[PDB]
């Protein structure tokens, strides 16, 4: 019964159209089975191509339908992803309509809760400068959800942190830790914290950005979910060093260090022995 | 992120080889400098002010934080305890909460594994007395939380030593001899180990103290791992006197160690001979 | 998938499995005001109202979000929000520099309005018809849709609402989002029109004194069915008033358009665009 | 190498189990990369028997790995469920040591994380039971990682959430919303507000059990976590109702309640005519 509401997405009506649009929009909402239902039909060529439509009714309905999809298990968000959305969800970063813009920060933001595959394709796909420059918004919805995107990409492994620090976003963060505006307050706390708990390079990046003082400062708030992130945040700071020290000490890391003690590069050579004198 | 960059140092890709080689640098200098910074922005004195807090979230927290900078080296573990620390830690000992008390003692144990005046710090402060009635928790968890603390404690000389004995230890320590569990049979092996590593009148209170039987027996244990710790401590007891060999002598001790020669395990061999050597 | 499979189960053979996915569907089928009224026999609204004036953004949004559930329940449930004091507070937040806020507020001040008319005349007496105005020139798609969708229920109201709406100037500002090109807008645009289009003659006639009619009029040549099907709706209110209602719609040219649509293959269209056409003889 | 390894996990020999099970948990604790190499090799079966294991050495290895395994994806997840885990985790519930009995749960908690029908496994192995029964545990580490459990179960679809009031979970959680414990009280709010995230039966079993006085009284707490996890949890109960009879309007209700005034059955005919009615 679906792969007719599917060629009807290309239908020469517009209720016709966001009929099918509707409908399929409703579906995808309803849990695994169902959004794999809407992708089996064939349905996400049709859904991103339509995130070009010149009718805002069209568009924020597939862009919404694309959201609910990415909503579901990696296995999903990995089908969005293979079938072109990326590219167009950044470009429509750049949209003056509020509405468009806060819909596709979103759906990037459930495309960035997959796993570090899909984490690391929303970074191949360039959104992270679109990203941090929204940390600027006067828009307290926007920012909001951009920090929110951010806190989740952060949340991958060390490479995707490094690239979020390496992309500029930190000065923002810790400007936002003054904000007077505790949800944004926390949300930049929240992605702060999830760069803090990456290792030895990615705390050193937050403590060199000045986040210290910041939230040595948070400690003194009465509001206790201030609180307890800016502690939490801290007690990363405080321990992320040390244990990657002794995981890598774990992962092979001394043999590995005496084998390249005498390598024939010198430059190899001083520096792996550099490195030894470290992990003693 | 890790077995990745451990790999890497073997790469025949030369830029491959050389990034994962200057990461793997920074990684070994470790996080002791991250943590200095923490305690140079100011957070001491909120994270000891937060011991004292009726709100269980943040006190977890905070203890985490402070069991994690006392996680650095000596200056660091110096400064929580020069920031006013442990008269709250002490107090913590006798909390019903077992999250709470589970972080205060790893706390404390981590400041117990620096150097003998951090250890003279914990003793004084009053740790000992609970840390000795937690060796009769019927609760593991808090047993070996207390056990590792109590062993970091007993690696200090011989006048941390002495006051662990003066708690009223052994008897404890001993009973847990008779363990069926072997994670908590094997800490408190390592502890009296630590014990009998001091001087003669310390061996001796432990050999008062009815160890020998236990640990003679545990020779005939066939999991090599406790029966190495249980070899070392028959060893530091050995490495004394001269009424303290004419005590390993008459606990049967030669019969059990004369096997132990064949041993596929060269370290067992090594010791099994010099204890032998030593009795006469 | 626990909805559609239910749906499933009431076509279904077995009689048993027929019987228990009913008894869900009709329990479902009650709806949530029930709930609602046990929030507030509990005591929740005086907390909730206090909360609006909070420093808090994270708070007042949780605030502001719950308030507008309980006032997406029946006429007795908006009418208990009315009444703990809520309003002066929601119209207060209308002026908030902070999108977020001003999306909740403007939310919930939504959901009051959809009520009769009692609840409805409150959001009036309150002052929030000139802020509402006001917002219908934001550069913000999300804020000025969601001011549309609020005036659209107050305009949905008796000819007093309706009248209300009116006199605080929103009939320009109507006009002019006509011509936007965003189609979400526009239709909004049209619907408000329309429910106001539906009142008196003399609210008819202040339409037709804004200068609708023109708009109205090419709205008909529009290849978005969507679009045409609201145009029409709007016009033919508009058409259902007085002589000197019908003769302006005859004098914007509305009857070449209206023949031009006899002959279109969609379905609720020709029996509307017939019944306007009749309407002007 | 890995595939002797897993040979060596089912080895007499207890020493090179232990080393064979070390290095398996060594690696399998970094990267899903690392996981999947160890699963494929067939680990995963032999890890659940040494669940059996008298050597807790030997017993809380595995659990920990297990454990570090089903904190991936959905399907590394699967893999433990396809391995055989559950029965024997349910079964650890029952272990007087503290230690296995959190690892038991920490390691149910991840596998909870997963989707709905991993979820739903956890639930089939007869988990609730067990999970309820620790509501009343005296440990508060016990307590709190039995609430975070059970709050995963109820983050599934209504049948899920409908399973957790089933097996009788609501009556506790509605007490310790008294609580003096912030931590505790925290984490039965999520639970809580979880369950009250389903559908009209969902909320009315919240309802019916008493939360709305206690959840009004949150409403004066000067703690901003708790009075924001107070407002979300009666925000869900208003509007769970409303949002599923419009949810079930458009999964084409209507037509099929119309359809049942064509029954030969009047009961059915009345109900059918009851909930049409209702449904405006
Ligand atoms: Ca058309
Ligand atoms: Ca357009
Ligand atoms: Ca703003
Ligand atoms: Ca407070
Ligand atoms: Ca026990
Ligand atoms: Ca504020
Ligand atoms: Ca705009
Ligand atoms: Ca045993
Ligand atoms: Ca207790
Ligand atoms: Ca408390």
């Amino acid at each position: 019964e679906l792969p007719q509401m599917v060629q009807q997405l290309n239908s020469p009506d517009q209720q016709e159209l966001q009929s099918a649009l509707r409908k399929l929009s409703q579906i995808a909402s309803g849990g695994n089975e169902q959004i794999q239902a809407v992708i089996d039909a064939g349905a996400l060529p049709a859904l991103v191509q339509l995130l070009s439509s010149p009718n805002e009714q069209i568009l924020q309905e597939a862009l919404w339908t694309l959201g609910n999809i990415a909503s579901g298990g990696n296995e999903q968000i990995q089908a969005v992803i293979d079938a072109g959305a990326l590219p167009a969800l950044v470009q429509l970063l750049s949209s003056p309509n509020e509405q468009i813009l806060q819909e596709a920060l979103w759906t990037l933001g459930n495309i960035a809760s997959g796993g570090n595959e899909q984490i690391q394709a929303v970074i191949d796909a360039g959104a992270l400068p679109a990203l941090v420059q929204l940390l600027s918004s006067p828009n307290e919805q926007i920012l909001q959800e951009a920090l929110w995107t951010l806190g989740n990409i952060a949340s991958g492994g060390n490479e995707q942190i490094q690239a979020v620090i390496d992309a500029g976003a930190l000065p923002a963060l810790v400007q936002l830790l003054s904000s007077p505006n505790e949800q944004i307050l926390q949300e930049a706390l929240w992605t702060l914290g999830n760069i803090a708990s990456g290792g030895n390079e990615q705390i050193q990046a937050v403590i060199d950005a000045g986040a210290l003082p910041a939230l040595v400062q948070l400690l003194s708030s009465p509001n206790e979910q201030i609180l307890q992130e800016a502690l939490w945040t801290l007690g990363n700071i405080a321990s992320g060093g040390n244990e990657q020290k002794q995981a890598v000490k774990e992962a092979g890391a001394e043999p590995a260090l005496e084998q390249l003690q005498s390598s024939p590069n010198e430059k190899i050579q001083k520096e792996a022995q550099e490195a030894l004198e470290k992990i003693q």
